[PDB]
DNA sequence: ATTCTTAAGAAAGACG
DNA sequence: TCGTCTTTCTTAAGAA
């Protein structure tokens, strides 16, 4: 309506909708962050597995 | 003018496009959430493999360095 | 020209 | 009752 309680309610709702959308937008980028971070660590751990396996076979050929 | 029939068709075409694009995003978000779980499981499998090999390599060293 | 993507506003419940 | 938060529908502007 042409009220004034309506105008303040619309303004407060617009504030609330913007806040709720920016919050939900970061939670989706936060999940996208974890994908790039877990892919970083899983590739570091995979290099560590190869490193340890290499040194185990180097150490085991001392038996020859 | 600005409420022609070109306006109605364009706005009805855009409504269909917004629903299609919004459905793709929610799906793309849901696939990312599932990627996190399988990467977490793989991260746990790799951490346990590292510790297993770390203990195996440690014990094998202690044997060589304890040579009389 | 089009479709696709993004941000915004409005209204209705959900919630405390 | 009041409030804020969350969700659906739609529009408008701009990117592709």
């Amino acid at each position: 309506k042409h009220s004034d309680e309506y105008k303040i309610r619309r303004e407060r709702n617009n504030i609330a909708v913007r806040k709720s959308r920016d919050k939900a937008k970061m939670r989706n980028l936060e999940t996208q962050h974890k994908v790039l971070e877990l892919t970083a660590e899983n590739e570091r751990l995979q290099k560590k597995v190869e490193q340890l396996s290499r040194e185990l076979s180097t150490l085991r050929n001392l038996f020859k």
